[PDB]
Order: C-alpha cells, then sequence, then structure tokens
C-alpha cells in the first residue's frame, strides 16, 4: 500500500504549517500589461539556458494558429483590460479569464492581493468549495478596515508596502466580467502538479466550449501552473503533435519548459526538487492519457484512468 | 470663546481610525542582557546630547537622587526583565514595581515581547484604559494556535522581514512581571505626546499610596518620552524643593530625554511630531507648577481637575 501515489505528492505536506498571514501585492500596477503575457501566435524565441535545450530544433506549429491560447501573471483591473482589448483583435469567440488560483485573492481598493502564507500555501488542504469560502469572507471582512498590503522581498517575507482603509473589495470574477470576460476557475495550488480534480474539471471545462473561445491562463507569476494548463490545452486540441514539440513550444513563446532538465535550485529552495521531478512525470503521463482516450471522446476522466495507470518515479 | 481642545490635549484632535493597528511589531530582539536606554537614578551623570544645547559645564544637583528609587527602560524581553528585576534587588528591599505606561496592546507571543501597531503607535488612540486593555486581552488570546507574522518595523517605519509561527503561548506583560518578582502597574499612555490629564490622575493615585521603600521601574516601547516623562514627574513630586531646571538636566543626564526648550529640529518625514514636543516643553512647566502649588494641603485637588481651572498656554 502507497500512501500517497505520484502526482499526490503535496498531500503529504501539513496545512497547518503553512497558514496565511499577509495580504500579498500581487502586481504593482506599474506596466500596461501583467507579468510573463503571451499568445499562442507569438514567434517562437531562443530557449533559457537553465533548461538545456537544442536551441537549434525547431518546433512545429502545427496547430498554433488555430490553438487561440494565453498566459499571463496576475494582474490589476486595469492590466486585464489591456490584455481583453488585445485578445479580441484575435478572435469573435467568448475570451475567458481562467484563474488557476488556489489561494485567496482579490482586489482591495482596486490593487490586486492575495492571502499569502509560506509557500503561497495559506489554502492547501482545502477543497475548492472550502477555498472559495475562505476567500470569500476574507476579501468581504476587510471592507472598511485597514490592511497592511506588502510585495514579498527577502526571504520571501514582507518589505515596504503600505497601509490604508479600504473603501472597496472585489473578486477577480467582478475583475473579470469588468473587462468582458467570462470567467472560470479552478483552485490549483502554487508550485506543484495540479491535481486529479483540478484536472477533471479543466477536461470537463473544456468539453463545454464552442470552437472559437480564448482562453487566458493566469495563476500568480505566469509560470508553473499557467504553463501546465496551456500545455495540457495544446496536447488536447493538437493530439497529433508530438510531446517534444508541445513542450518545446509553449517555452519557447514564454512559459516553462515541462520536458526533463538536470534541476538545481538554491539551498533555501530544496524541497522544490521533487516537486519538479514529480511535474516532469506526470506532464508524461497526461500525454499518455490524451493519446490513448481521445479516439473514443474521453469517455473515461483522468483522475479514474490515472489511478488505474500510475505513474512511476 | 469655546475652545475645541486645551494645551496638553492636542492628540485628542486627531482621528484613531486613520492609524488603526496592522501588525505584529517585535519590540525587542533579545540579543542584549538589559532593555535599551536603561537607568537608575543611582546612575552618575553624563554629558547632556548635543541636539539639546545645554550647558555642559553645568552640574546639577543630586539632592534627593539617592532615595529616588526609580528608573526606565525600553520593552524587554521576559529574560531581560528578570536581569533588570535582579538588578534592581541589589538596591533596595522594598516592592520592585513595573510601571507599564504603554497604550498600545502588547504582550508575548512565545516569550516575543510584541506590540500591535499602528501608524505612529496609535493603534489604540482615543481609547479609554477600559477600552484598551480588552482590545490587548482579545488580541493575544486570539493568537493563540493561530499564525502571526512579527516583524521590526524598518525603512519607513514599515514591516521588513521578520518571521511566521504558530503561536504556543501568550502571556500578558501583569504575567511576565509577576514572574520576574515584580508588582505590575499600568498607565495607558499614548506614544508621542504628553501623558492625558486621566493618565496622570492615575498615576498620582497610585503614588499616593506607594511604601516608601518602593521602587519604580517606569518604561514604554524605546524608553524615551513618556519613560522620562513619568520619571520627571515623580522626581519633582519626591524632590519638590529642586530647582526645574536640575529636575530636567539630571534625569537627561542619566540616559533620558531632556523636557525644557531646545531647537527641535525634525525630518520632513516626522514634521508632525514639531508641535507634540512643544507641548510636552509646556506640559512639564505646568507639572512642575502643579507640584509647587498643590504640595502644602497634600494634593488634595486632582492634577485634572487643577489642569482646568489653570490651563496651559502655548
Ligand atoms: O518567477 P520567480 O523568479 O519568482 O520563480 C517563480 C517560479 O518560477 P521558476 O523559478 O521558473 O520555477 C513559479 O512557478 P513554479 O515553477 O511552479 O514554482 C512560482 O509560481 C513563483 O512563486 P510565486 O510568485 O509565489 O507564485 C516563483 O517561485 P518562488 O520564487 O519559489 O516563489
Ligand atoms: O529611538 P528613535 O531615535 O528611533 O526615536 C524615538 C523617539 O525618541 P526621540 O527621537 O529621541 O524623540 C521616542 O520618543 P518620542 O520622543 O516621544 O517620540 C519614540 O517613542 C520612538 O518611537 P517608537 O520606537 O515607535 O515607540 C522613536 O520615535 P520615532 O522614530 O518617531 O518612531
Ligand atoms: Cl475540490
Ligand atoms: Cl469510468
Amino acid at each position: 500500500t502507497v500512501t500517497e501515489p505520484v502526482g499526490s505528492y503535496a498531500r503529504a505536506e501539513r496545512p497547518q504549517d503553512f497558514e496565511g498571514f499577509v495580504w500579498r501585492l500581487d502586481n504593482d500596477g506599474k506596466e500596461a500589461l501583467p507579468r510573463n503575457f503571451r499568445t499562442s501566435a507569438d514567434a517562437l524565441r531562443a530557449p533559457e539556458k537553465k533548461f538545456h535545450l537544442d536551441a537549434a530544433y525547431v518546433p512545429s506549429r502545427e496547430g498554433m494558429d488555430a490553438l487561440h491560447i494565453s498566459g499571463s501573471s496576475a494582474f490589476t483591473p486595469a492590466q486585464l483590460k489591456n490584455v481583453a482589448a488585445k485578445l479580441r483583435e484575435k478572435t469573435a469567440g467568448p475570451i475567458y479569464d481562467v484563474d488557476l488560483r488556489q489561494e485567496s485573492h482579490g482586489y482591495l481598493d482596486g490593487i490586486p492581493v492575495s492571502w499569502y502564507g509560506e509557500r503561497d500555501w495559506a489554502n492547501l488542504g482545502k477543497s475548492q468549495h472550502e477555498a472559495l469560502a475562505d476567500e470569500r469572507h476574507r476579501l468581504h471582512a476587510a471592507l472598511h478596515k485597514t490592511v497592511y498590503i506588502a510585495p514579498l522581498g527577502k526571504h520571501k517575507l514582507p518589505e515596504g508596502g503600505e497601509v490604508r482603509r479600504v473603501q472597496k473589495v472585489q473578486t477577480e470574477q467582478e475583475v473579470a466580467e469588468a473587462a468582458g470576460m467570462r470567467y472560470f476557475r479552478i483552485a490549483a495550488t502554487d508550485h506543484v502538479w495540479p491535481t486529479p480534480e483540478n484536472i477533471d474539471r479543466f477536461l470537463a471545462f473544456y468539453r463545454t466550449l464552442p470552437q472559437d473561445a480564448w482562453l487566458h491562463f493566469h495563476a500568480e507569476a505566469g509560470v508553473g501552473r499557467t504553463t501546465a494548463f496551456m500545455v495540457m490545452t495544446d496536447m488536447l486540441k493538437n493530439p497529433s503533435v508530438s510531446l517534444k514539440d508541445i513542450l518545446y513550444r509553449q517555452h519557447e513563446i514564454g512559459g516553462f519548459y515541462y520536458g526533463e532538465f538536470p534541476i538545481k535550485t538554491k539551498d533555501k529552495d530544496s524541497w522544490k526538487t521533487k516537486y519538479y521531478r514529480e511535474k516532469i512525470v506526470m506532464i508524461e503521463q497526461f500525454y499518455r492519457y490524451v493519446q490513448e482516450n481521445r479516439a473514443d471522446g474521453y469517455q473515461t476522466p483522468w483522475s479514474v484512468w490515472l489511478k488505474s495507470h500510475p505513474a512511476k518515479a
């Protein structure tokens, strides 16, 4: 008997050791667009050296022009309006803000904030319902109260920031709707592979989409969770493209590289090592799920298939 | 005709809702054996600080200092208070009081001294002492078994670094004082401003019933403004024959603030403090007058009552 299967390593961590303690500033609002903004229509750039890839390899762009997805970090309401306008130039279909954040977040006086616990794991272990209830309660409790909002600096701890008495509170759903985007939430934990529940939820949602839907994915930084769902969408929509091409091209338009690479973390971040290894293994397993289940139209969900076809370290 | 706020009460014009608490501030890092600015009335006088533009050649009278029996300091960890108590016990066989002058809610989380800090350290501004202590009791209790962020203030008087911990023990300063072998007395005085008539009436009633050999250890957060104000008050009350100049010079020269006139200079960001420094200078003078004019009948008239009939002038 195995306590936690591959793909579920985070279930072994204790939520009580990462409880939220500060309203973290998610974006300072200085730039017109959020960080790491990219779309599937973008030109491929040279790969980042840390992934030790072949800079001479040219991945297939088959299906990219029709993929219709984008990704970014968190944003201020003004930045999201800029994103929405930019994306409307590319499609006449519904544009979705696909919020991948498990952490409670929202807007206080229009400032994007999140209730941050160590490793951004303040809602670790909570069901999506419980995470969203926490978020609603916390945002409502901030109205007309004094809050401390701060960017994280040295040691991933607050440094500087501002103190204000809040006059307006909004959820991201409200901000997305104000920007003209549809909204869909998947509560995925920062830094780790999305859970079978997260992925089943995404696949059920994907199946409901009209042909011309545009998906704008984001979490906090626009790297791990954001690229994971962009990669899964590319695999689902372009199943004839090789795994190597999908991973190279999603990295080369500005995302994380989800293939094998020599992992090296700073000593203070050594806890991340096994989670990067787990993601590499799980990306391969998701590709296998798509290849094995697309012909019959996915009559068995990812969670069930993964239980009978466990991933191996 | 009607004056909204008299001299001595300027802080009543400030709006409490603009300075609400937002972080557990680290009050002392615990690295030294004693709290900062620790001094006693038995100490030798040192040269005055240049910023006060005093006469370095002046030799203040030490009349009554040997029997004064008071000390002052900044906030402290429990270990530091035990070291203070041991040092004071070498100087007296009477009861030693921890006279906590802090209006801000504070206490100890896992033995770490913290305070609920709002801008200007005014998180309990405008509250009665009853309300301030109720806030403190509730906040300390609510921290038990919960995760808290404790941080020192750095650039811009805002949190910088610090630590995050799940609290396993909570204590009030009263508990910490009793564990150190000291009696405890609380006066909820607001940081940076002249103590209120309510604060001073409370102190005078307390002073009147003290045993002859009581030793009073005063402290607030830094061991400067409120700490020195009450040390000066006590010196004046106990040694009424000593001149105002001697009291102010000597309390400054053993390590306290200088409460007489001086060239007030503030950084632009601290310009709000200017009028409060001026107010403290005139109120120190007014308190000296109260002591001189009310000692003969044994202070039958409370300070608050006397001050309303003899208001200070700006
Ligand atoms: O962008 P920075 O330099 O800050 O590093 C972030 C992570 O990106 P990577 O280092 O490429 O892994 C990013 O994704 P993960 O790979 O899944 O860890 C992670 O979301 C982001 O953390 P947050 O901003 O808290 O959301 C950065 O990681 P840390 O610096 O470990 O926090
Ligand atoms: O110790 P520093 O140099 O940092 O300044 C403290 C104040 O002392 P002074 O500047 O000497 O006036 C001190 O007393 P006040 O004169 O009554 O203002 C004041 O209590 C202390 O604030 P806290 O540590 O927050 O309690 C310092 O004042 P600020 O620097 O304005 O915060
Ligand atoms: Cl769930
Ligand atoms: Cl099934």
